[PDB]
Protein backbone atom coordinates (compact mmCIF):
# COMPACT_ATOMS: atom_id res chain seq x y z
CA UNK A 1 0.00 0.00 0.00
CA UNK A 2 2.90 2.74 0.97
CA UNK A 3 5.22 2.82 -2.33
CA UNK A 4 7.75 0.48 -2.72
CA UNK A 5 11.18 1.62 -4.72
CA UNK A 6 13.75 -0.63 -5.30
CA UNK A 7 16.86 1.25 -6.68
CA UNK A 8 19.59 -1.11 -8.25
CA UNK A 9 22.76 -0.64 -10.17
CA UNK A 10 22.73 0.87 -13.95
CA UNK A 11 24.80 -1.53 -16.39
CA UNK A 12 26.90 -0.07 -19.52
CA UNK A 13 24.78 2.14 -20.75
CA UNK A 14 24.07 3.97 -17.28
CA UNK A 15 20.32 3.43 -17.68
CA UNK A 16 19.77 -0.62 -18.17
CA UNK A 17 19.58 -2.85 -15.35
CA UNK A 18 23.23 -4.11 -14.66
CA UNK A 19 25.44 -6.78 -13.12
CA UNK A 20 24.59 -6.97 -9.36
CA UNK A 21 23.12 -10.36 -7.62
CA UNK A 22 21.79 -8.29 -4.90
CA UNK A 23 19.75 -5.88 -7.14
CA UNK A 24 18.45 -9.45 -9.34
CA UNK A 25 17.59 -10.61 -5.43
CA UNK A 26 15.71 -8.04 -4.16
CA UNK A 27 14.04 -7.77 -7.52
CA UNK A 28 12.91 -11.00 -7.19
CA UNK A 29 11.32 -11.18 -3.66
CA UNK A 30 9.40 -8.11 -4.75
CA UNK A 31 7.91 -10.08 -7.50
CA UNK A 32 7.48 -13.59 -5.73
CA UNK A 33 5.49 -10.75 -2.98
CA UNK A 34 2.95 -9.55 -5.29
CA UNK A 35 3.58 -6.11 -4.22
CA UNK A 36 3.28 -3.24 -6.52
CA UNK A 37 6.87 -1.71 -6.84
CA UNK A 38 8.75 0.04 -9.54
CA UNK A 39 12.88 -0.07 -10.41
CA UNK A 40 15.25 2.98 -10.52
CA UNK A 41 18.74 1.95 -12.47
CA UNK A 42 21.29 4.15 -11.13
CA UNK A 43 24.51 5.08 -12.50
CA UNK A 44 26.79 5.85 -10.20
CA UNK A 45 28.93 7.88 -11.72
CA UNK A 46 26.22 10.23 -12.66
CA UNK A 47 23.80 10.01 -9.78
CA UNK A 48 20.18 12.01 -9.88
CA UNK A 49 19.60 15.20 -7.34
CA UNK A 50 16.90 12.50 -5.67
CA UNK A 51 19.06 9.70 -5.20
CA UNK A 52 21.63 11.78 -3.57
CA UNK A 53 18.53 13.17 -1.31
CA UNK A 54 17.59 10.14 -0.59
CA UNK A 55 20.78 7.87 0.06
CA UNK A 56 23.55 10.22 0.93
CA UNK A 57 25.74 7.23 2.13
CA UNK A 58 25.18 5.62 -2.07
CA UNK A 59 24.88 2.15 -1.00
CA UNK A 60 23.00 0.15 -3.74
CA UNK A 61 20.82 -1.62 -3.88
CA UNK A 62 18.33 0.35 -1.32
CA UNK A 63 14.59 0.63 -0.83
CA UNK A 64 12.33 3.44 -0.20
CA UNK A 65 9.70 1.79 1.53
CA UNK A 66 6.82 4.58 1.87
CA UNK A 67 8.94 7.02 2.97
CA UNK A 68 12.11 5.45 4.78
CA UNK A 69 15.25 3.95 3.21
CA UNK A 70 16.67 0.84 4.07
CA UNK A 71 19.63 -0.31 3.30
CA UNK A 72 21.86 -3.86 3.37
CA UNK A 73 20.24 -6.63 0.84
CA UNK A 74 20.05 -8.67 3.97
CA UNK A 75 17.93 -6.17 6.19
CA UNK A 76 16.35 -5.37 3.12
CA UNK A 77 14.68 -8.70 2.24
CA UNK A 78 14.21 -9.29 6.36
CA UNK A 79 11.98 -6.27 6.22
CA UNK A 80 9.83 -7.20 2.98
CA UNK A 81 9.50 -10.81 4.21
CA UNK A 82 8.20 -9.31 7.66
CA UNK A 83 5.99 -6.58 6.49
CA UNK A 84 4.66 -8.07 2.94
CA UNK A 85 2.83 -11.04 5.40
CA UNK A 86 -0.20 -13.04 4.57
CA UNK A 87 -2.81 -13.27 3.57
CA UNK A 88 -2.38 -10.26 1.19
CA UNK A 89 1.41 -11.64 0.54
CA UNK A 90 2.67 -14.71 0.70
CA UNK A 91 5.29 -15.86 3.35
CA UNK A 92 8.61 -16.78 0.89
CA UNK A 93 10.93 -17.96 3.63
CA UNK A 94 11.75 -21.47 3.85
CA UNK A 95 10.90 -24.05 6.11
CA UNK A 96 14.21 -26.19 6.29
CA UNK A 97 17.31 -24.35 7.51
CA UNK A 98 20.17 -26.15 5.36
CA UNK A 99 17.74 -24.33 2.13
CA UNK A 100 19.24 -20.88 3.06
CA UNK A 101 22.97 -22.86 3.19
CA UNK A 102 23.37 -25.37 0.69
CA UNK A 103 25.40 -23.89 -2.15
CA UNK A 104 26.34 -20.94 -0.69
CA UNK A 105 30.30 -21.21 -1.00
CA UNK A 106 29.69 -21.43 -4.74
CA UNK A 107 29.95 -17.76 -5.58
CA UNK A 108 32.94 -17.13 -3.29
CA UNK A 109 34.91 -20.57 -5.21
CA UNK A 110 33.50 -18.84 -8.15
CA UNK A 111 34.95 -15.34 -7.55
CA UNK A 112 38.54 -16.98 -6.76
CA UNK A 113 38.50 -19.35 -9.73
CA UNK A 114 37.48 -16.09 -12.10
CA UNK A 115 40.05 -13.38 -10.20
CA UNK A 116 42.95 -15.86 -10.76
CA UNK A 117 45.88 -14.95 -12.98
CA UNK A 118 48.11 -18.15 -11.60
CA UNK A 119 48.62 -20.40 -14.14
CA UNK A 120 49.24 -23.00 -11.58
CA UNK A 121 45.91 -22.86 -9.84
CA UNK A 122 43.32 -22.94 -12.61
CA UNK A 123 42.83 -26.96 -11.87
CA UNK A 124 42.56 -26.30 -8.19
CA UNK A 125 40.31 -23.54 -8.29
CA UNK A 126 38.36 -25.31 -11.02
CA UNK A 127 37.84 -28.24 -8.56
CA UNK A 128 36.97 -26.11 -5.53
CA UNK A 129 34.02 -25.00 -7.91
CA UNK A 130 33.41 -28.22 -8.98
CA UNK A 131 33.42 -29.69 -5.15
CA UNK A 132 31.13 -26.74 -3.94
CA UNK A 133 28.77 -27.13 -7.02
CA UNK A 134 28.53 -30.88 -6.00
CA UNK A 135 27.40 -30.24 -2.31
CA UNK A 136 24.79 -27.99 -3.53
CA UNK A 137 23.81 -30.97 -5.60
CA UNK A 138 23.69 -33.33 -2.91
CA UNK A 139 21.25 -31.16 -1.45
CA UNK A 140 18.96 -30.67 -4.12
CA UNK A 141 18.93 -34.62 -4.81
CA UNK A 142 18.52 -35.24 -0.80
CA UNK A 143 14.84 -35.67 -0.36
CA UNK A 144 13.56 -33.03 2.23
CA UNK A 145 11.16 -34.16 5.61
CA UNK A 146 7.95 -32.93 3.49
CA UNK A 147 9.00 -35.78 0.68
CA UNK A 148 9.44 -38.38 3.58
CA UNK A 149 9.63 -42.11 2.65
CA UNK A 150 7.04 -41.08 -0.74
CA UNK A 151 14.65 -43.59 -8.16
CA UNK A 152 14.46 -44.41 -4.74
CA UNK A 153 16.25 -42.07 -2.41
CA UNK A 154 16.11 -39.06 -4.99
CA UNK A 155 14.06 -35.93 -4.62
CA UNK A 156 12.63 -34.51 -7.49
CA UNK A 157 11.26 -31.06 -6.32
CA UNK A 158 11.94 -28.12 -8.39
CA UNK A 159 13.63 -25.33 -5.93
CA UNK A 160 16.17 -25.17 -3.12
CA UNK A 161 12.97 -25.62 -0.38
CA UNK A 162 10.15 -27.19 -1.89
CA UNK A 163 8.38 -26.88 -5.60
CA UNK A 164 7.87 -22.99 -4.23
CA UNK A 165 10.57 -20.95 -4.84
CA UNK A 166 11.78 -19.12 -1.35
CA UNK A 167 13.96 -16.34 0.05
CA UNK A 168 16.68 -19.46 -0.36
CA UNK A 169 16.40 -19.49 -3.91
CA UNK A 170 16.43 -15.57 -4.53
CA UNK A 171 20.02 -15.58 -2.86
CA UNK A 172 21.45 -18.63 -5.04
CA UNK A 173 19.96 -18.15 -8.12
CA UNK A 174 21.27 -14.72 -9.48
CA UNK A 175 24.66 -15.53 -8.01
CA UNK A 176 24.28 -19.33 -9.92
CA UNK A 177 23.53 -17.21 -13.14
CA UNK A 178 26.71 -15.08 -13.00
CA UNK A 179 28.54 -18.48 -12.62
CA UNK A 180 27.40 -20.04 -15.88
CA UNK A 181 27.14 -16.83 -17.82
CA UNK A 182 30.72 -15.97 -16.92
CA UNK A 183 32.40 -19.34 -16.63
CA UNK A 184 31.20 -20.40 -20.62
CA UNK A 185 32.58 -17.08 -22.12
CA UNK A 186 35.45 -16.99 -20.10
CA UNK A 187 37.21 -20.87 -19.16
CA UNK A 188 35.41 -22.68 -21.56
CA UNK A 189 33.81 -24.37 -18.02
CA UNK A 190 30.70 -25.69 -18.03
CA UNK A 191 28.35 -27.34 -14.34
CA UNK A 192 29.13 -30.81 -15.46
CA UNK A 193 25.84 -33.02 -16.71
CA UNK A 194 26.17 -35.69 -14.08
CA UNK A 195 25.00 -32.66 -11.24
CA UNK A 196 21.45 -33.90 -12.18
CA UNK A 197 20.25 -31.94 -9.62
CA UNK A 198 21.50 -28.63 -10.69
CA UNK A 199 20.61 -28.70 -14.32
CA UNK A 200 16.98 -29.79 -13.08
CA UNK A 201 16.77 -26.78 -10.38
CA UNK A 202 18.34 -24.44 -13.07
CA UNK A 203 15.81 -25.87 -15.91
CA UNK A 204 12.51 -25.19 -13.42
CA UNK A 205 14.24 -21.33 -12.66
CA UNK A 206 14.93 -20.10 -16.21
CA UNK A 207 11.33 -21.56 -16.94
CA UNK A 208 9.65 -19.01 -13.99
CA UNK A 209 9.35 -15.45 -15.41
CA UNK A 210 10.58 -14.27 -11.91
CA UNK A 211 14.01 -15.40 -12.78
CA UNK A 212 14.28 -15.03 -16.50
CA UNK A 213 12.73 -11.60 -16.24
CA UNK A 214 14.77 -10.18 -13.28
CA UNK A 215 18.45 -11.62 -15.50
CA UNK A 216 20.50 -8.94 -16.56
CA UNK A 217 21.38 -9.08 -20.29
CA UNK A 218 24.60 -11.64 -20.82
CA UNK A 219 26.36 -9.13 -22.38
CA UNK A 220 25.83 -6.60 -18.95
CA UNK A 221 27.10 -9.62 -16.67
CA UNK A 222 30.12 -10.63 -18.94
CA UNK A 223 31.24 -6.95 -19.52
CA UNK A 224 31.37 -6.66 -15.61
CA UNK A 225 33.75 -9.76 -15.46
CA UNK A 226 36.09 -9.08 -18.71
CA UNK A 227 39.00 -6.90 -16.83
CA UNK A 228 39.19 -9.62 -13.75
CA UNK A 229 38.31 -12.95 -15.96
CA UNK A 230 40.95 -12.45 -18.81
CA UNK A 231 43.86 -11.62 -16.29
CA UNK A 232 44.28 -15.34 -16.69
CA UNK A 233 46.81 -15.59 -19.76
Amino acid sequence: QPQVELFVKAGSDGAKIGNCPFSQRLFMVLWLKGVTFNVTTVDTKRRTETVQKLCPGGQLPFLLYGTEVHTDTNKIEEFLEAVLCPPRYPKLAALNPESNTAGLDIFAKFSAYIKNSNPALNDNLEKGLLKALKVLDNYLTSPLPEEVDEDEGVSQRKFLDGNELTLADCNLLPKLHIVQVVCKKYRGFTIPEAFRGVHRYLSNAYAREEFASTCPDDEEIELAYEQVAKALK
